[PDB]
């Protein structure tokens, strides 16, 4: 019932839910790269490369459920100290330095991007509650405060060329690929 029993309760979840996705997403990337060798040996250059942008992103979002299980870490171990924060100005100004300030921003602007952990929800609830409505909208519709990274890794840029050309080469060392084979595909 109490905010900070609540809020514990729900960045475990969020920890746990996070973790699992990694798990999940990490053996699917496996299996999409072994599938992108299986393209290649059979001289489907171009479904090979679409799936190679795909890859990419899937790599990408994975990298971003790391940062966001290492945010919650963070929350978790000061939960005690938020819930002494109860307007925008004190998170700013003084939760800047705990790393609490970004912690909280980044899991908030990562609801959208992140579907598959529904709890992340809860925390832009709990916060609404805690400090405003107005924190919260500001990190969602102007993501005042939510560090570069967190927002590149949501949206990512369009693959360059040369990145997808990187992928096929390495998925051509792990599987082994036939020169001819990775070269049509270049």
């Amino acid at each position: 019932i109490p905010f900070t029993i609540k809020l514990k309760t729900c960045l475990k979840m969020c920890i746990q839910r996070l973790r699992y996705a990694q798990e999940k997403q990490q053996a699917i990337a496996k299996q999409s790269r072994r599938q992108v060798a299986q393209l290649l040996l059979t001289n489907k250059e171009q479904k090979a490369h679409y799936r190679v942008e795909t890859l990419i992103h899937d790599d990408i979002h994975i990298e971003l459920l790391e940062i966001l299980e290492l945010y919650c870490e963070l929350l978790l171990a000061r939960v005690q100290v938020i819930n002494d924060i109860s307007t925008e100005e004190q998170l700013v100004k003084e939760h800047m330095d705990d790393g609490i300030n970004e912690a909280i921003r980044s899991l908030i602007y990562a609801i959208l991007f992140v579907d598959e952990v529904k709890e992340l929800s809860q925390l832009k609830d709990l916060m609404a509650w805690k400090i405003n409505v107005e924190f919260v909208n500001g990190v969602i519709a102007d993501h005042i405060d939510v560090p570069e990274k967190i927002i590149k890794k949501c949206s990512p840029s369009v693959p360059k060329e040369e990145l997808v050309d990187l992928y096929l080469k390495e998925i051509a060392k792990t599987y082994d690929v036939p020169y001819s084979k990775l070269e049509n595909s270049l």
